């Protein structure tokens, strides 16, 4: 009866507390995720423990099919939850149950204040100024299977010279657009993380599509649709809107 | 292979009577975004489908008792398998019908003419010079007399005083409203930018006061949800159903 919750460490959905003493359980992280998580169980009448995913990873296929990640925890059952900023994608969906979106966002650009870039095409048409994105991520995944002309040359720019535009992780991305002249194509909810706490950075255009983060339980879970019932609950109640308020306000950049 | 029986209702520009010479049976009747999905979701599940419009031309609220009517009540009678319309996702319809994943994303905003002194929601919940409403037992009414929070419960008020004076039948009726008195129209903000693109004197006011989509609905335990929702996500990652929107939306320019 009590759930098993996969989750994975990221600012500002879960992250470990600062703690002058060790911390044990639950107790050990803070964030959106754990807030929502708060509330979910709240409303569901359910007690989670919260499980860091072991490798450290959100979910992607290999070229022999196999998956990995909080995606690979649900489908092998060894949690019932999955509560993370995990992108709502048609792959996964096919092998795991999504809840309907706790929140919705998009691809976006993420780049320097003060410059003559206003969209992905300025950025396709050129190639002084180099772009990429997270290896392995939804983001990249979606350049890497897309049809549209743009995004296939895009695609095809970030491939080039053995992927040495895409970065590891999206520190590394935000370092290198902090330090050189990289674009770094990105989450817009992470955008608008950053942007408020680094006043160097900024959108570039708007959003390039539309999706959302989703709970993730494995295929035939009974918690989806309450999960799901649960989010919109919280959404009309307007709860969803007081944590990101709560978790987005930084520094205040103008 | 049988043919599925998808309900759906007459609303500019997802469902609307084609023009013709001549008389049209069956699908052929029909065109817009919701019409064009239904070829999109055929073409990649390969099911084929059968339109019929809502008997009750509704989308599906409680009364008293408890009991539904519209698209809603269709789909709970089993007396049809899909709903393909602009159908808001709502705590109350999600546990009597089980939807897809959202095909189009939204929210309540603000249907005004330009050139104001209003920004926001609070700058109506601050006045009565300026009448404001919406659309009567839609959703949209549902969120503000549902609502906890202070200026939501104002404004609430503001639209039941007086019989619902405030209330309009539907957004037609609404957007006329507008157009001729000083009127603002509580509505989403899909159908905003519907009318803001053949209105100029028209505008959005504030952003989305909450966030919602609209889910094709299926009956509860119907085979057909997780095959849609999948279908859904092909479609937005292709930008198909972005190029729909455009398609249906853009209505030339205001200068
Ligand atoms: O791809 C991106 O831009 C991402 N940044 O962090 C993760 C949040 N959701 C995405 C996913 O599930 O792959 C990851
Ligand atoms: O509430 C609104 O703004 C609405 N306008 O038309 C309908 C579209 N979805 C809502 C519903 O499902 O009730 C209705
Ligand atoms: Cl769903
Ligand atoms: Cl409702």
């Amino acid at each position: 009866r009590t759930l098993i919750v996969t989750t994975i460490l990221e600012e500002p959905y879960v992250m470990y507390r600062k703690s002058d003493k060790p911390l044990y359980g639950n107790d050990r992280f803070e964030g959106y995720c754990l807030d929502l998580l708060k509330e979910l169980s709240n409303i569901l009448g359910f007690l989670y423990d919260v499980k860091l995913v072991p490798d450290g990873k959100y979910g992607a296929q290999n070229d022999k099919g196999e998956w990995n990640g909080m995606v690979k925890e649900l489908i092998d059952h060894r949690a019932d939850l999955a509560v993370a900023p995990l992108t709502i994608t048609y792959v996964r969906e096919k092998v795991i149950d999504f809840s309907k979106p706790f929140m919705t966002l998009g691809i976006s650009i993420l780049y320097r204040k003060g410059t003559p870039i206003d969209s992905a095409d300025d950025l396709a048409k050129q190639t002084k100024i180099e772009y990429g994105a997270v290896r392995d991520g939804s983001t990249m995944t979606f350049f890497k299977k897309s049809k549209i002309s743009t995004y296939e040359k895009m695609w095809a720019f970030m491939s080039s010279r053995q992927q040495s535009a895409l970065v590891k992780n999206s520190d590394e991305g935000i370092q290198r657009v902090l330090t050189t002249d990289y674009a770094l194509l990105m989450e817009s909810t992470s955008i608008e993380y950053v942007t408020q706490r680094n006043c160097n950075l900024t959108q570039i255009g708007g959003l390039i599509d539309s999706k959302g983060y989703g709970v993730g339980t494995p295929i035939g879970s009974p918690y989806r649709d309450k999960i799901t019932i649960a989010i919109l609950q919280l959404q009309e109640e307007g709860k969803l809107h007081m944590m990101k308020e709560k978790w987005w306000r930084g520094n205040g950049c103008p």
